[PDB]
């Protein structure tokens, strides 16, 4: 937690907390699932990728989206599909906890393939 | 809001805020699940209960579970399979952001038959 | 037999014999199963409940049912989806045997994750 | 009831409350269910076969079965899946509360085309 | 095929080499399958039941079918789902082959409990 | 059957009575089904070829196989599952009926996209 | 690649590094799966059936289809479900990038029995 | 393909052709797949963002991978399951064909809820 850069350790010791067991370090598993988070906010996207970073979860840098009001997203990588939708109800969590944070709308995602992250 | 007694109060406003449009009046759907919620305080259980009254999520009073420590249990009924795992999210949500309140061990619960609520 | 209540005796041994082996002490088996009993006579239902008491059927005490004319239920446990099934009619049984018994509204219950009985 | 035979008025009443709505007339469903009860009692297999007659449950004749002890079945044909197992459940009721009835070993039915009853 | 009675043997030669290995003697598969054959003529229906007679297919004595013109109908028995269709179309081969044969309508059936033949 | 060569004309003759109503001139339904007949006889398999043609079965050109005693086969085309597996059938019928001919080793297929057959 | 004829070689060369490790000698996988290549063009055909032959995939010769212009085609049998709709691709692949090659049309297939390919 | 910058061009128009009707506007589908492509080279992963805009295909801009040696990684979205793993085979006939071009890993991917593009 003191690597974690400050801006998310709020939101980290909150996941920490909320995630357990499914969200560190279960090498056995498989990592087929990621979540994606896409919200128009830029700063607080990125508060929400350093905010994850585990064992179980991983999350990349903020990426943009296609554009058909540029939209930011950043995925949210998992391991099971139990932490793949678990993580989507942390984060809202945090919204309705805390209201100050940004309302941001997502997405659970399945890969058929297997990620390179063990 | 004012109708729901004070104890539950916080709680119910973090739930009201949590849940959203799958937590309130959607008449069409059927309930064919619950959730139940056992834990050995009573108290906090109590305070669960009534925490729990909205148009798609209702919840009994609380009740004593077989005994092969005395553990009680109060159900927590939804309308579909996404309001039901939702409401499990909502109270690790509500222990994971306000550490004071109790653990409590929980399943998500599908019934063949519907149930007399509408 | 000697240990359960009188009141329930004559249900007892009715049940007793009606379910058989996956009635009685399966320990290899998961409870993930149950089936709630709702009525409007608490009388009836408090008999039903001392009625089951098995190896691999337990009953919860009588409990209230969430009202939008008090409904009164109680829940009956199992451990497969057979005897699930197979203690709703264990009572419909004692209803057209016994005609003097009430008429009770049921249906049967999937849980998800197990539940705390062994 | 005054036209079935008497011997089997006695079981005729119980599985006639028994079964219910789910056991009379209905005649969207097709027939494509069916429950064999075999039993090496040929007395208590054609009172059986007499006992159900009726608008979604009919029964035919006493029948032997193949021998690699004369054993001697009777099917008895329902609508759908529900009442066929239903069924089986209202014989196992009535030996239950009648001890003086023999104990007969049957199992569930399922038949891919629909068969001529309606 | 000596020990056979003769009527049946020209049926019994066709459907030996019709069905082949999966019509003798299969120890290992459970019996879970049948198949009714149903004809107004009973003469046939004999025939047929004689001419079934293998290691994994068994036929049982000729039968009627409830009436809501008497229909006979004769059961036969088989171990897993290839053989309970072979068996349908092992008849048909016979009528298409053999004209002065009568037609006998069927349909595959299905046991979900097993059945006590081996 | 006057424009089909002779030569087939008596299995024509067979499968016309043993196919039936699947295996005329059914519109409504799409081919995505065939059945392959391999043999290491290429007049047999002319024959067979020359043996089906119909409104919902037709059969392409004796064809060689793939070579690791060169194999030759014959394509069965037909329109529902049904009939796909009741053309295998209808050839092991012939193989058991008329002893002469040749034994045929043959597989049921499945196309997922239609084939070009109206 | 010496031993294939020179004609197919350009498609060969590009099959061999478009299928890969699917593509070549996997002993273990059961060959259930095949794919027809039609089109009214027998040279283009011809090439592609001398373009595939592998490990894992093997393409018999050209041949007819069923006429109710005549219609000829290739199928091009494989291991697995991946191979299967792989090589479907591969020739699309080969279309798009060599636009002198002819357009052909295909579909997937699946075999219920085994083919006798290893 | 005057609007799309040149240096994807060349892939553009392959795809383009490779792809076909499932690649171009089809409005009354969902979008809940896109593709992920992962590698180590961004300029290659920058010429594959260009190279896919389409109606039915769209792919976001060049973004990093999490890290337990820098990978880079650009995500395509697609509308149906046909064309998520049609663009996966896209790219690999573009390697086979062009070899010049890098090598690039990828796996397929399914989103539960909707994404915003139309």
């Amino acid at each position: 937690i003191d690597d974690c850069p400050a801006k998310a350790r709020p939101q980290h010791i909150f996941y920490r907390r909320f995630l357990g067991k499914d969200g560190r370090r279960d090498p056995k598993c498989q990592w087929k699932f990621a979540v994606i988070f896409w919200g128009n906010d830029p700063y607080g996207l990125k508060k929400l990728s350093q905010a994850f970073q585990f064992g179980g979860v991983k999350a990349g840098p903020v990426s943009c989206l296609p554009h058909p009001p540029i939209t930011y997203c950043v995925y949210v990588y998992c391991q099971n599909k139990d932490t793949s939708k678990k993580v989507q109800m942390a984060r809202l969590a945090w919204e309705a906890s805390h209201p100050l944070a940004g309302n941001l709308q997502s997405s659970i995602v399945k890969f058929k393939k297997p990620l390179p992250l063990t």
